[PDB]
């Protein structure tokens, strides 16, 4: 038994991969603590996990969970079409200036929970370096929520968030690594004087240092990037981080499953659907489809409408529904890809941004769905894609395949002894 302290990125990606590891960890009578905002302290506490409260004075302790990253997308829908390319400047750095932004206002308050609280282990699920995490003195275990492609950067082997491949033409790959770094330059500089002044080594090129302990990420067996060599070193794999119960109501009458169809879940995510412009298209489009569809739609909820074949509400009791739906539409959130694999559902994969392009692209090269640019995608296309997925048996099975292993995965057993290892060692 052991107190394990739990740092997330106050957004949905991060929150639901913790207490998904977390409920896994409570199983083997360990006690999970969680350092969040007040907005987020109620949500967690419906788990049953203990929370910490960090001070934000830039968002009132009552805000809707939805409204920071919805307001985000609303404002920078229109770097949500641009190629990889482009939205690296345009959307992805501006992304992470907001994460160093909340990673400035956390990492004073942590060093006092940490020496109040004495856990016995932390895992951090963020996407820059926290100070008061590695001047702790005490194991921690950095989490990766979002598709693990960046553990394996090194040679040869493509970057992450553009949807690149093994046989991307090396002069491609080459290309994109230089512009990254060129493109990181002024922001990993800025963060470095930060790291400095707190008594921090920056690492070469990453503003995310990986644990010396361990470092855990979500993502099937069956999908991860064997081509460019076994698990990586430090690294951990687990099948997933499904947290199997959704305290949130349904969000639309139950009834709607008694209507005769083949039902498919509509969700870009938590955020996403925060482009209305976007959904419209989509929804328009879904409106000509002889199915039914569950839609998460979004902060913006209130400002489009669906047609009769569809139900939906501004946010979704999305476990409840996974296992009554014959396919998922999603964006590629690592959260929702492996939830939906979790199922055995096989998905059209429509990425917005990041890491997205990286599952929408693993889907086509593992036979598991198909993905188009959601801006882009054809009415044809996306019709004829929902037909194709739901009257291919053979990719139906391998999708069932997929999620039997995930669930059959003893890896949580595995993890628990590395923990217990890592706990004893430093002691
Ligand atoms: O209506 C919704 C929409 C999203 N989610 C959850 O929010 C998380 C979104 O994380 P993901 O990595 O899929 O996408 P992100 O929103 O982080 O890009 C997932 O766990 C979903 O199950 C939900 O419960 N109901």
């Amino acid at each position: 038994f052991m107190k394990i302290f739990f740092i997330p990125m106050d957004a949905f990606g991060h929150v639901n991969a913790c207490i998904g590891l977390a409920r896994m960890l409570s199983e083997f009578e360990h006690q999970c603590i969680f350092a969040v905002p007040k907005r987020w302290c109620k949500p967690i506490e419906e788990y049953n996990f203990k929370v910490e409260i960090v001070k934000d004075p830039t968002v009132p302790d009552d805000q809707d969970l939805q409204k920071k990253n919805g307001d985000f997308v609303n404002r920078y829908s229109h770097t949500l079409s641009k190629t990889p390319r482009e939205q690296f400047i345009e959307l992805l750095i501006p992304s992470i200036n907001r994460d160093i932004h909340y990673a400035k206002i956390i990492d004073g308050q942590i060093p006092t929970i940490l020496e109040s609280i004495d856990p016995d282990l932390i895992i951090i699920d963020f996407y820059v370096t926290l100070p008061s995490v590695v001047n702790s003195g005490k194991p921690w275990i950095h989490l990766t929520s979002c598709n693990p492609l960046n553990l394996y950067a090194g040679p040869n082997v493509p970057p992450s968030c553009f949807g690149l491949s093994i046989d991307t033409d090396p002069d491609t790959v080459i290309s994109y690594k230089q512009f990254i770094a060129e493109s990181m330059k002024d922001v990993k500089s800025d963060f470095d004087e930060w790291l400095v002044s707190k008594g921090v080594k920056p690492e070469p090129f990453a503003i995310s240092k990986s644990s010396p302990y361990l470092n855990v990420y979500s993502f099937p067996s069956d999908l991860d990037y064997s081509e460019f060599g076994p698990v990586p070193d430090k690294c951990f794999r687990l099948d997933h981080m499904v947290r199997l119960v959704q305290e949130d109501p349904l969000g639309f009458d139950e009834k709607f499953f008694d209507r005769p169809g083949k039902k498919i879940l509509f969700s870009l995510g938590s955020m996403g659907a925060a482009d209305v412009e976007l959904m419209k298209r989509l929804v328009g489009i879904l409106g000509k489809s002889k199915h039914l569809f569950i839609v998460s739609k979004g902060l913006f909820h209130d400002k489009y409408e669906l047609p009769e074949n569809m139900i939906g509400a501004k946010f979704l009791n999305q476990m409840a529904i996974l296992p009554r739906v014959d396919l998922v539409i999603h964006h590629g959130g690592n959260n929702t890809f492996v939830e939906s694999l979790y199922f055995g559902k096989p998905s059209i994969v429509l990425p917005l941004f990041g890491d997205q392009h990286d599952n929408g692209r693993r889907a086509e090269d593992k036979k598991i769905g198909r993905s188009f640019r959601p801006h882009h995608v054809t009415e044809d296309e996306l019709l004829m894609a929902i037909d194709e997925l739901l009257n291919d048996k053979e990719l139906n099975n391998r999708v069932l395949k997929i999620g039997e292993n995930i669930r059959n995965s003893k890896s949580i057993d595995d993890f628990n002894k590395k923990i217990e290892e890592i706990i004893k060692v430093h002691k």
